[PDB]
């Protein structure tokens, strides 16, 4: 017998109740094989992780979002290569979603889910405010109903400001519509002024703006993202800028274990910017997966051809948690929330990854100080330009 140890950030209920039961149907086909599924929570994951990938203790599977430390981890020689175990994966995975995980011949990982960055808005409090969630087409009519909700009393926007990146979906998104796909090509190579560009310092102006018209819960700097979930959940907050796994952590993080119901409940994506080279379709988002660490066994790729496989993604999709990767699972999505989402994830031309996690742990994380920084007023908006683009041509 061996055992596949897998690290997870998952804290839903119903999801780990799916993925407990296909662990379950896989130990009954592979006697020889069990799956130890090991959580740590989202901030002590990315935190923790460098060291337990150094040492003895790191497991055979963990979760990734691809992007800048998942190119460096597998240059550093911290990953295994698992292409002599990957046809299975390859016959019922995505072609995209294998090839975010795929470097130089060399198949370190696999996808999982695709998402997407959206604003969760509750219909209830904006028809309170006046405000028709579906006319919200420019930032401009953001800001707008920014006010209107403010005027009816009503906190406008729910934001987990300790941890950063919630707030950093505010800063790439503004930078994505101001200079489109080619302002953030060439950031990406230092080429001009690169992330000190015009496109970025607008980015942290319009930022600001939003900032100054306090739309945030007070003492939104000291909430994670779960105490911002809860509060929209709570119908304490009007909006959510946050990826679609929220729909079901908002009902978690609720009081009353529902939250914002369906009833209640409205999607749109991020509006486009006066001006901006962007385009209302490009969507913020990622292809999660999970890698192979150095040492991982070959059983662990059995593992994750099972877990990843049609079944298997079309229960994550029946339940509203993913979008899935693997081929035919989409018939699970019929919520038209995650319906809508998935269409928006396929037509998009731009489909960007998180902005930390592309940039890395370390650039990554100054977009992330940054972007509550000039929220907060540590930096303004070109000192924060400037920052991103030092850490990126030392990088
Ligand atoms: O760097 C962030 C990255 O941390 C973020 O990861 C999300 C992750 O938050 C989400 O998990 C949720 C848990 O955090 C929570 O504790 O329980 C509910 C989970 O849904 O899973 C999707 C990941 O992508 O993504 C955005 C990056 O900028």
């Amino acid at each position: 017998d061996t055992t596949v140890r897998m690290m997870h950030i998952e804290t839903d209920p119903n999801v780990l109740g799916v993925w407990e039961e296909i662990a379950k149907d896989f130990e009954a086909k592979n006697p020889d094989i069990k799956v130890n599924l090991e959580f740590l929570e989202n901030e002590a994951f990315k935190a923790k992780l460098p060291t337990l990938l150094q040492s003895q203790q790191k497991p055979d599977l963990f979760y990734s979002w691809g992007g800048g430390n998942f190119q460096v981890r597998a240059e550093s020689g911290l990953l295994e290569d698992m292409e002599g175990y990957s046809a299975t994966l390859n016959q019922e995975l995505s072609a995209a979603g294998m090839n975010a995980f795929k470097i130089d011949g060399k198949q370190y990982g696999a996808p999982y889910m695709v998402s997407q960055v959206g604003f969760w808005y509750n219909k209830k409090l904006f028809k309170q405010a006046g405000i028709d969630g579906e006319s919200i087409q420019t930032w401009d009519e953001f800001l707008t109903a920014i006010e209107k909700l403010k005027a009816a009393g009503i906190t406008p926007i729910a934001v987990g400001g300790a941890d950063k990146w919630p707030m950093h979906f505010y800063w790439s998104y503004l930078a994505m519509r101001a200079g489109g796909q080619e302002a953030f090509a060439a950031a990406m190579q230092d080429q001009g002024d690169g992330f000190a560009g015009e496109a970025f310092v607008r980015a942290g102006e319009e930022l600001k703006r939003l900032a100054a018209l306090e739309p945030f819960q007070p003492g939104f700097m000291a909430a994670g993202y779960g105490e911002s979930a809860g509060l929209f959940g709570d119908y304490k907050a009007a909006i959510h800028l946050m990826g679609d796994w929220d729909y079901n952590f908002q009902a978690q993080q609720a009081v009353d274990k529902k939250g914002v119901v369906d009833s209640d409940l409205g999607f749109m994506n991020f509006p486009v910017l006066k001006g901006g080279a962007g385009a209302g379709s490009d969507t913020l988002g990622g292809i999660n997966g999970f890698a192979f660490a150095k040492g991982a066994k070959p059983e662990a790729a059995k593992w994750l051809e099972f877990f990843l496989n049609e079944n298997s993604q079309t229960k994550l999709a029946e339940i509203d948690q993913i979008i899935p990767v693997a081929k035919g699972a989409d018939k699970g999505l019929k919520n038209p929330f995650k319906q809508k989402i998935s269409q928006t994830i396929s037509s998009a031309q731009w489909h960007q990854v998180f902005f930390d996690q592309a940039l890395g742990a370390d650039v990554g994380g100054v977009v992330n100080d940054i972007s509550v920084g000039i929220v907060n007023g540590d930096v303004t908006p070109k000192e924060a330009a400037e920052q991103v683009q030092e850490a990126w041509e030392m990088r």
